[PDB]
């Protein structure tokens, strides 16, 4: 319907998690969040997954929650099942939350993404269209987008800018 228009936080969207649930995002109130788009095989797949999951076993503690959308619109770098996702990320000991496959540009995109793009802090220079594999959000504790980082943007690098945001 395009209803999702008149959200103005994180809070309002559900979306699938990795094994089929519908997980309302409100869940997350209160908490720092990063949401990132995520593939299998990317030449930067290891050291996101890699820092990712440095910053989650560093700052869950601290409130951090970290989102991982899988995505197949990038060089097809993500082609797998939701359960052979489920499976890569084992090898990484992800356990930050795992989503079921989307899309994040065009028509089809997930509503959270469409709007993640839209943001003030969301919506890029140019244009707002994800460019590839690991594209990041990080969102503060209210539900607004604060900043966004690039598919070459190592996820270390957000580091210096989550603990003011806690």
């Amino acid at each position: 319907t395009g209803d999702w228009r008149s959200a103005t936080s994180l809070y309002e969207f559900s979306a699938p998690d990795i094994d089929g649930k519908m997980v309302n995002l409100d869940k997350y109130r209160g908490h720092t969040v990063i949401v990132t788009n995520v593939a299998s095989q990317c030449g930067k797949t290891e050291v996101n997954y890699k820092q990712l999951v440095d910053l989650h076993e560093r700052y869950a503690e601290k409130g951090l929650r970290i989102l991982a959308f899988p995505c197949n619109q990038f060089g097809k770098q993500e082609p797998g099942s939701n359960e052979e996702i489920k499976e890569f990320m084992a090898q990484y000991n992800v356990k930050f939350d795992m989503f079921s496959k989307i899309d994040v540009n065009g028509d089809n995109a997930h509503p959270l993404w469409k709007w993640l793009r839209e943001q003030p802090n969301g919506k890029g220079v140019g244009g707002n269209a994800i460019k590839w594999n690991f594209t990041k959000f990080l969102i503060d504790k209210e539900g607004k987008v604060v900043k966004r980082y690039g598919p070459m943007e190592e996820p270390l690098s957000i580091e210096k800018d989550l603990p003011k945001y806690f």
